[PDB]
């Protein structure tokens, strides 16, 4: 009939609706790209040991469905990502255990499939037979839901090369079948699609497809043929046990993250609690002039929390831009409606990102991640873990550990801006190193713009650019007049550019930061 | 014809003969011949045969824009060959205007006329920026005019058509 | 080639192939091969191997101008040998213009042509005053033409190249 409405789209011109689903949720958002975060983690799906991209729209797809709190303690990173995804994009890197395996389907010359599985890392090789094989690369075990492969013949090309349409379909547990995407591929070496795009199986799969890859033997491909097959399902995919992971995997993931060629101005712990991984991340953020937001295990009581920070190794005079948080509270999960406990990097980064978006020219880096306005926890029905234990403000501050407090509306906040600097000078606050690092990064950009130039224009250009940048920062309120007028003069910034030899231009600049108004002391008194 | 009259400068050739707005059957009391028989959408589309459907007001419409091209490239839709043929016809008119002329003025005039015509077509919404930016650049049209001998001027132009939005797939889900 | 097209009289040979302005790789979605491995800057420059870096817009660039000279004098930069070779080629053209001629006009012609060429080059900014005044004087170029026998004219010229401003060292400090 012309009144009927089908279920799944084919190729005819028509509008169809799907059956009324219940066990699915959606979310929408528009990326802002003001400051991109990054950090290693552990999830389902996703290509291991390779930097991905996460926005507020595809985070449910590229990063897979959320894990389960019952299955060990591997549910932290997805919650942390969701907490900090509502402000900007991300650059998460996934790491998997050694026993994780991905499915693979291998075909013979006659066209008979042969199911198999292989662990990650190792390349795929073909024996004397078994002309070509096709395997998934998204990393999904394909156990829930299931992905099937369907191959059908198609029309040959002008040169006479055979072409067969390849279809990948996903079957849900209930019984509904959904087609992902299809394309026309050929086993010939030079088969070209009618629109000019290539049709060789490896190139075609690696060019336009997003789920599968293939490898082809170079000696049997000339005489190899195919047939018609229906519902070829992958079997054997399994990521192993995500709860137990060796430190070597975390180190490799961190090293991979260090070499990713992308802008990111903050590194998050994302639930990583290994001391070596945290130390490596601290080394990372002090090398790119950015600020970390790591934390410690929330299950630790107040007594042993302080030695943990020193056990990390962050404390010192080198990792000055980092910060450590502690959160011994139990909330109600957004997905499973259970009593779960997770860290606090996400809220801290959300506060920082909300602060940096107030200004537009250079960004409000001089705001601290604290207060009612920006940093709000607001998860659900917050309840403490150990009611009997009580903290110690002075000793905890001596250990450079930020605390949480309560707000006006009953939603807890992050009431600290303490970095990981042991020295008691100005840069032991949070916003001062951020301001200095922002100025340094902008100077680095300006200098890179003025490289490899003949003599005569370098000095004036450097001077004017540096002066205009410092003026722009002063106009934003970041820099104020010195609090000591007679000794430091009354100039918010001081500049000097000098030349040393044939090369080695040297530029030195000084500035004064702004106050925070951290502590306030009231004192009532009766006038009677 | 109703679609080509929307524009006035060069005519809206990039519209497809389909939808509620333009293609309405509306004869009288339509009744099928063989009620028992049922069609097959996929096989029928494989045979390059357009179908009819029912609109909002109960008056059936022409819900296809399929041509008679077996190849599965872009010109197997209806409006793309019409757009290309309209551009070709206008170029033929312009070339007929500039025939049998002494050397010196043919190249510049041909170039400027072709550019003006392509710009006029672009302003009508027929041509859009390429969907593949890095490979095809970001120019809706590309032009090149060359001379071969005493005669045999050669002109080559490229362009990108526009989408149709044929298939739409909804998916409701309960939020409970 | 982008650098050499700035000047028009003799060409800007004294520009280095580097920086944001000229050298931009900009292919597509650049991704490293082996993320785990890390380079070594000092060992790499010791081996005379130019490196790549990242620009302001996210497009990687060529951040080095190192030639293949092991000695640590000025000829181990890139633009200095290019400048010297350009001057040598222009002198070769001038000499070929002034070949197989009777005596009496060779010396004056060679001197005036060589001086004019050096003046044209210093006016382009390629040559600058010597960085060491007392020993090298204050003349960007020095010329001397001599005759040896019935044949074998000898011409010697000296010049001083320009800086590159490769390395820059910043140092912030809090004024509290």
């Amino acid at each position: 009939s012309q009144y009927s409405i089908q279920q799944s789209l084919g190729n005819a011109s028509g509008v169809a609706v799907s059956p009324i689903n219940a066990d699915a949720t959606l979310s929408t958002g528009v990326a802002l790209n003001s400051s991109l975060w990054a950090g290693i983690g552990v999830f389902a799906r996703g290509k291991p040991f390779t930097v991905l991209a996460v926005t507020e729209s595809n985070y449910e797809d590229v990063l897979g469905e959320p894990l389960k709190p019952s299955s060990g303690s591997q549910f932290e990173p997805i919650r942390h990502v969701y907490e900090a995804i509502q402000q900007t994009s991300g650059y998460v890197v996934r790491a998997v255990p050694d026993d994780a395996k991905f499915p693979i389907i291998m075909f013979d010359e006659s066209g008979e499939p042969a199911y198999s599985a292989l662990p990650y890392g190792s390349e795929i090789e073909l024996d004397s037979g078994e002309a070509f094989a096709i395997y998934v690369d998204d990393g999904d075990p394909c156990i829930s839901p299931t992905r099937e492969l369907t191959i059908e013949t198609a029309t040959a090309d002008s040169a006479g090369n055979e072409r067969f349409l390849l279809k990948l379909t996903q079957t849900t547990s209930l019984g509904v079948v959904t087609t992902l995407e299809t394309h026309t591929v050929s086993l010939a070496e030079e088969a070209k699609d009618d629109m000019g795009r290539l049709c060789y199986l490896p190139t075609a799969l690696e060019a336009r497809s997003k789920y599968l890859r293939a490898v082809v033997n170079e000696e049997l491909i000339s005489t190899a043929k195919v047939t018609n097959k229906k519902s070829l399902a992958f079997t054997g995919g399994t990521n192993g046990d995500q709860s137990k992971i060796s430190t070597a995997a975390y180190l490799r993931a961190v090293k991979v993250l260090n070499n990713a060629p992308y802008m990111y101005t903050a590194v998050l712990g994302l639930g990583c609690y290994d001391n070596a991984a945290i130390t490596a991340l601290g080394k990372i953020c002090a090398d790119r002039l950015i600020d970390g937001f790591f934390d410690v295990k929330p299950t630790l009581t107040y007594a042993e929390a302080l030695p943990a920070v020193e056990d990390t190794g962050l404390l010192g005079t080198d990792y000055v831009s980092c910060s450590v948080y502690h959160y011994p509270f139990s909330c109600k999960d957004k997905w499973t409606q259970s009593r779960v406990v997770f860290g606090l990097s996400g809220v801290a980064y959300a506060a920082k990102a909300r602060g940096v978006k107030k200004n537009s020219d250079v960004g409000g880096w001089h705001y601290s991640p604290a207060g009612e306005e920006r940093a709000v926890i607001a998860r659900a029905s917050i309840q403490p873990l150990y009611p009997e234990d009580t903290p110690d403000e002075e000793a905890m501050v001596k250990g450079r550990l930020n605390k949480v407090s309560v707000g006006t509306s009953g939603q807890m906040i992050i009431d600290d801006a303490l970095t990981c600097c042991t020295q008691d000078n100005y840069l032991h606050f949070q916003h001062v190193p951020s301001l200095m690092n922002a100025i340094s990064r902008f100077f680095v950009q300006l200098a890179r713009q003025m490289k490899h130039s003949p003599d005569g224009i370098t000095a004036a250009g450097l001077t004017k650019g540096m002066t205009k940048l410092l003026d722009r920062f002063v106009a934003s309120g970041a820099l104020v007049a010195p609090r000591d007028p007679d000794a430091d003069g009354t100039e918010p910034y001081v500049l000097k550019v000098t030349q040393a030899e044939f090369d080695k231009w040297e530029v030195v600049w000084a500035c004064c930061p702004t106050g925070v108004a951290r502590r306030i002391q009231g004192v009532p008194l009766l006038i009677k």
